[PDB]
This record gives structure tokens, C-alpha cells and sequence, in this order.
């Protein structure tokens, strides 16, 4: 139960925990202190919006602590490039049919953002590539792993 997470991604998680803990949390409690000066809490809109945000953002905190409590932080920059796809690598794949060439970065779930070509290890494309190496054609259809870079 060690949970793989890249350095970029973990620094991004740790970044966040601070802003939420150090900037937003206070801001939210001052917002609540404030609307409390107006009593009638039941119908206090600014109070309910502030309390809403408190749950919203505190859950994100409880989450990041856990996430980071479980992490296995991988830095692929420190390993000799074998040409084999590992978790954290950057992979150029070529769709042998359409001839569609894309480069992706295999990452953990909190860091995953496929729209930004950052693919969660728990995805069909990461899965078909993980363990392959440049040249390996993989019938996941078929894509060719054009280049493996540890960045």
C-alpha cells in the first residue's frame, strides 16, 4: 500500500495544502466571524456560503493530508533511461492507423489531467504502455511507442 506519485505532482499537492491551510482557511473563518455579526444564522446567506466553503475546502485538506500520507514519490529524473515505460515517464505514442502522434506523461490520480496530456496510471492507455519500450507496438488498436523520455 505504497502509493506512487511523481515529484512534480507531490510538490503540487504540498503546494496546495499550504495555500488552503495558510491562506484560504483563515479567509473562510473570518468570513464566518463576519457574517456572524449579523446573527439570524438561519437566513444568513453570507454565513451559509462561508460555511459551505469551509466544508468544500476542509475536505480538500483532509484529502491532501491523506494523499500525501500515503505517497510513494517518484522522480524519474534520477534513473538511467532504459527506454522502458515506467510510472512518471513521458511517452510519445504513434497511432499506427490514423498516424496520430501524441506525447503523454504517466502520473498518479491526483495529478492526472488528460486534457493536459497527463495520464493517470489507472487508465487504459497508461496500462497498455507501462512496461513497453521504444518500438514495442501495442494492440491496446495499435500504437507504437515512438520515444521514452525520463523528464
Amino acid at each position: 500500500q505504497a502509493i506512487p506519485m511523481t515529484l512534480r505532482g507531490a510538490e503540487k499537492l504540498r503546494e496546495e495544502l499550504d495555500f488552503l491551510k495558510s491562506v484560504r482557511r483563515p479567509e473562510i473563518i473570518a468570513a464566518i466571524a463576519e457574517a456572524r455579526e449579523h446573527g439570524d444564522l438561519k437566513e444568513n446567506a453570507e454565513y451559509h456560503a462561508a460555511r459551505e466553503q469551509q466544508g468544500f475546502c476542509e475536505g480538500r485538506i483532509k484529502d491532501i493530508e491523506a494523499k500525501l500520507s500515503n505517497a510513494q514519490v517518484i522522480d524519474v529524473t534520477k534513473m538511467p533511461n532504459n527506454g522502458r515505460v515506467i510510472f512518471g515517464a513521458t511517452v510519445t505514442v504513434l497511432n499506427l492507423d490514423s498516424d496520430e502522434e501524441q506525447t503523454y506523461r504517466i502520473v498518479g490520480d491526483d495529478e492526472a489531467d488528460f486534457k493536459q496530456n497527463l495520464i493517470s496510471v489507472n487508465s487504459p492507455i497508461a496500462r497498455g504502455l507501462i512496461g513497453k519500450e521504444e518500438d514495442d507496438v501495442v494492440v491496446i488498436v495499435e500504437f507504437e511507442v515512438i520515444k521514452v523520455e525520463y523528464l
